[PDB]
């Protein structure tokens, strides 16, 4: 059985700087370090952290005073951030610049009074913070999950409307939801394609590769990581047997058992230890050496504040 | 006199890629390695790496068969690359990410035959490289430097148009150009702002908190180094005397005898040792010691090409 790994997969560059915040604060602060919400979404680095003595809280008013706080890489709402700002604590930003990046321009839009459309799905934090930089009650502030959304939606001023996008959404999918967009608001004004990271476009089109060889493909990430589901989901939309796992022991030997190739990834918050024991795994159920493909190479790094190296 | 420094200055994330991969190719493959064009616009950065075996040159049929080659930071046209690549030489590419982003755009839009503008200035190396990406006789790619400029230009379909610009233009200038575009051309098409990197925006901004204080502006930085001229073309027009210099030895008296307050700054392919010799000498002069001013925190970094760790 040959294993094969796609390329690019793992870490990106803001889940490396989120990770590395954290782990840096409690080496350079000690325990407790509190962060608010997993710091990213894989179940492995948030009980690890855990295990270190960083406390995971759901609100900033759990936190007690003179504590440390961090806020995840998915970013935050205003009010989350001036509410941590007013109290007695350090606080420390996570937030991946390329969310920042689309966090601006939804305020300065907010700021304009001219309403923007978020393309994203609901209840994910980085909608959540996304949308939370716009309040100006003049304006208006809106999600669209699919065409469909788009087709049912109404405005204030059509004449004065931008759309920004999550940041790991399907690239093909939400081509469809900019096409739909520009139909129904044509003066709608956005980036040259969309907020889609680089990250998520890389591995997307790495799985894309994969898929085309791969009989099953195994995407190391958890259920709440809206971009490794977009892989799984890429490569079973391909034809192809895609399983989402946690790690080596979620995988089941029917799901390989006579299978000639199997390709394995990873989304952009796993780490490569688990994308190692997963080889190990298929190896001693027969699987050979691992076989890397070739595949774009990223160079992007965030270094994380100086007060933290 | 009070020396104050400007925050962020110096030394961006593609010039500090660039050099190391010229200086890891010397390391590499020792001397001779060719390099098209300065890698970065700073007298120190060349001359050094001259001295260690670097040979630089604008045409590749000034390069031997078997050599070495480097494109600039400035990036190159498709023209000299795909001379490059049908000559006999081993070939690295230094042109910094932010540039080949634009370079990209410009390539798609030459693909359509779709008509496209850039916001730059004649002559520069970028703009060659960035223009040189377009080659479809029935679209086009045209050049504006300034508002007066847009108001002379015509196109074959306005329909179907969309801008670019250089990345290290005055912030205020381009956003008089691009006005100016979108009142002669509505149906224009671009990025949300522009394509002035994050290094260019923050140390123009960086400058004009600066100059608020400052007397006297020294920007250090080539005469050839674009970025460099419009930080001191900033303070200049905000009513300072500022000058651009290569090193301490540039600075003469009168230009700072009896002032109060000096400022100093950097053009991103500035070496920050630049700027301690600078301020020792501004201290022989009379100045105190040099009182850093709080700034945007950068933290992006471009990893070297695996090809040349
Ligand atoms: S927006 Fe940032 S943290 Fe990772 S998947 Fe994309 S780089
Ligand atoms: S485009 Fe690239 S090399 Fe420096 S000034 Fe801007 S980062």
């Amino acid at each position: 059985m040959q294993i094969l790994l796609a390329n690019p997969r793992g870490f990106c560059a803001g889940v490396d700087r989120a990770i590395s915040i954290v782990e840096n604060a409690l080496a350079i602060y000690g325990a407790p370090i509190y962060v608010r919400h997993e710091v990213v979404h894989n179940r492995y680095v948030v009980d690890s952290l855990r295990e270190r003595g960083a406390i995971f809280i759901e609100q900033i008013s759990e936190v007690p005073d003179g504590a440390i706080l961090i806020f995840s890489a998915h970013g935050v709402s205003q009010a989350v951030r001036n509410e941590a700002k007013s109290r007695d604590l350090t606080v420390f930003d996570a937030t991946c610049p390329l969310v920042t990046k689309v966090h601006m321009e939804v305020a300065r839009a907010s700021r304009r009074g001219e309403e923007s459309i978020l393309i994203g799905h609901a209840g994910h934090p980085e909608v959540e913070g996304t949308m939370g930089q716009y309040s100006n009650p003049e304006g208006g502030m809106y999600l669209v999950e699919s065409p469909d959304d788009v087709w049912k939606l109404t405005v204030k001023n059509e004449e004065k409307l931008s759309f920004m996008t999550q940041t790991t959404l399907s690239v093909d999918d939400t081509s469809d939801v900019i096409d739909a967009l520009r139909k129904r608001f044509p003066k709608i004004v956005g980036p040259r394609k969309d907020d889609i990271c680089y990250a998520t476009t890389n591995r997307q089109e790495a799985v894309r590769a994969l898929a085309e060889q791969a009989e099953v493909v195994l995407v190391v990430g958890s259920k709440n990581s809206s971009n490794s589901n977009r892989l799984a989901e890429l490569a079973q939309r391909m034809g192809k047997r895609a399983f989402l796992i946690d790690d080596a022991k979620d995988i089941q030997e029917e799901w390989v058992k006579e299978v000639k190739c199997v390709g394995v990834t990873a989304g952009a918050s796993a780490p490569d230890i688990l994308v190692q024991n997963v080889v190990a795994r298929l190896q001693q159920l027969g699987g050979g050496e691992a076989i890397p493909l070739e595949g774009r190479e990223e160079n992007i790094v965030f270094e994380v504040p100086k007060e933290l190296r």
